[PDB]
């Protein structure tokens, strides 16, 4: 299982990815995601973070 996401995670992951991830680099690699794992507003990893994005958010 890849953890779970709630309504707060959607607002935290979005507000964060929309503020920094705005080019073909922060969302293509694993920097903006791993960087959040070191100092994120909520409690989550970077894998499920970037995985849920391409899973059914950006595309």
């Amino acid at each position: 299982g890849r953890i779970a996401f709630t309504d707060a995670d959607d607002v935290a992951i979005l507000t964060y990815v929309k503020e920094n991830a705005r080019s073909p680099s922060s969302v293509t690699g694993n920097a903006l995601w791993k960087a959040m794992e070191k100092s994120s507003l909520t409690q989550h990893s970077w894998q499920s973070l970037k995985d849920r994005y391409l899973k059914h958010l950006r595309g």
